[PDB]
Order: C-alpha cells, then structure tokens, then sequence
DNA sequence: GGCAGGGGAAACGAAGCGGG
C-alpha cells in the first residue's frame, strides 16, 4: 500500500462513500419538507466564485448536518445492515480528516426529534425520504469531490 | 507500534485486495 497525502486519502474516502451509496440506492430504486444540506453559489465551491476556505467549511457543514439522515438510514436496510453502517462509519471519518484540513455544529436534540419524526411516518414516506436522503447526499458528495480535487 | 495509519481501486452521471 502506497502512502497517501492528506487530500489522496479524503478524495479516497469520497470514492468509497460514493461508492456505498450506490450500493444502498440499489437496494432502494429496484425496491420501488426536508432541508437536506446542497450546494449553492453562496458556498463558492463551484468553478463560478470558487473560494477554497469557506467550501471546506460547507462541506464539514453539511457532512455533520447528513449525519442525522445517515442514522436514519440504519433501520432501512435489514439484510444491507452492513453497507448502512459502513456508510454511517466512513463519513464520520471523513469529518474527522476534513476539519485537520480546516463550524456550525447541529444541536444534538434537534436532530433526535427530527429522527424520530422520521422513523414514526408511514412506509410510503419513509421509502421516499430514504430514496432522496441517498439522491442528496450522492449529490453533495459528487460536489464536495469535484471541489476538494481544486481543494 | 509493528510489516503500517488512525477492523480492515475507461466507455459515452462494467469490470473488478492483509491479532492483540
Ligand atoms: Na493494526
Ligand atoms: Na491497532
């Protein structure tokens, strides 16, 4: 194994995250009112006002913010238990080498009411929150990856 | 730590690397 640079091992980290979400949305999209965190010009993680400091600060930012949906995620998938949880684990460890690369630390007992505000609607509701959860984090991930390889 | 960081990767958005 080939030692790899702090900016290797997190654009390595995305891959495999990106990678274990496709495999849960497999798992959903053959099977079939939120404020999912997404980026926005104001960011400046785009080509257009590209600003490397406040990005990374976004990307932490939402990353913590997932974190709620990807607990979320932990009773959806029975038999892909294992994909859920690695998911779950991976982007713990991304924040965790992103902020030595490095603010707004989402409120412990906001997010366990809005879990479980989740886990009590019907199935229907549950089957699209999970479906757009994955679509949304894919999205902010694809977005946090095209960024990070400018940094 | 160590054997090494912090239990375990090219076609037009399929193919296929390690216990206490
Ligand atoms: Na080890
Ligand atoms: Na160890």
């Amino acid at each position: 194994r080939q030692p790899l640079t702090s900016s290797e091992r997190i654009d390595k980290q995305i891959r495999y995250i990106l990678d274990g979400i496709s495999a849960l949305r497999k798992e959903t999209c053959n099977k079939s009112n939120l404020n999912l965190p997404k980026m926005a010009e104001k960011d400046g993680c785009f080509q257009s006002g590209f600003n490397e400091e406040t990005c990374l600060v976004k990307i932490i930012t939402g990353l913590l913010e997932f974190e709620v949906y990807l607990e979320y995620l932990q009773n959806r998938f029975e038999s892909s238990e294992e994909q859920a949880r690695a998911v779950q684990m991976s982007t713990k460890v991304l924040i965790q080498f992103l902020q030595k690369k490095a603010i707004t630390t989402p409120d412990p007992t906001t997010n366990a009411s809005l879990l479980t505000k989740l886990q009590a609607q019907n199935q229907w509701l549950q089957d699209m929150t999970t479906h757009l959860i994955l679509r949304s984090f894919k999205e902010f991930l694809q977005s946090s990856l095209r960024a990070l390889r400018q940094m």
